């Protein structure tokens, strides 16, 4: 599954949107 285009940043991946991960630096790939 593919997750929106949207800048997200968390700690844990988990708290990531769609299919997707949360990055340190602040971010959601």
């Amino acid at each position: 599954r593919v997750c929106p285009r949207i800048l997200l940043e968390c700690k844990k991946d988990s708290d990531c949107l769609a299919e997707c991960v949360c990055l340190e630096h602040g971010y959601c790939g």
